[PDB]
């Protein structure tokens, strides 16, 4: 199935936080209104916060997360989940090689913000 895309509420303030675990350096792009609108990169075997940014969900709320290894995409894997009804969070893992650990850049996506 696809992964990584979720319908937040439109034209409502996200957070986006991507973290690094792999020896290859990892790009992570943030998608609102279906173009690149962050873009994070690093490399951490110890979970480094390689970028942090507040988005807007843009028209129809699709955020979308992709994922890149010197240039080859790796395979994502995500859900969402609402606590008390009210705090959502969008989970994206991803997988850069053969070990299926989908840890090597983890992107936690939360709403609302304030
Ligand atoms: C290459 O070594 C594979 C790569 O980096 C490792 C250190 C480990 O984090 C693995 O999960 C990642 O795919
Ligand atoms: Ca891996
Ligand atoms: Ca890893
Ligand atoms: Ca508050």
């Amino acid at each position: 199935a696809t992964q990584g895309v979720f319908t937040l509420p439109a034209n409502t303030r996200f957070g986006v936080t991507a973290f690094a675990n792999s020896s290859g350096t990892q790009t992570v792009n943030v998608l609102v209104n279906n173009e690149t609108a962050a873009t994070f990169s690093g490399q951490s075997t110890n979970n480094a916060v390689i970028g942090t940014q507040v988005l807007n969900s843009g028209s129809s709320g699709k955020v979308q997360v992709q994922v890149s290894v010197n240039g080859r995409p790796s395979d994502l894997v995500s859900a969402q989940v609402i606590l008390t009804n009210e705090l959502n969070f969008a989970l994206v893992g991803s997988e850069d090689g053969t070990d299926n650990d989908y840890n090597d850049a983890v992107v936690v996506i939360n709403w609302p913000l304030g």
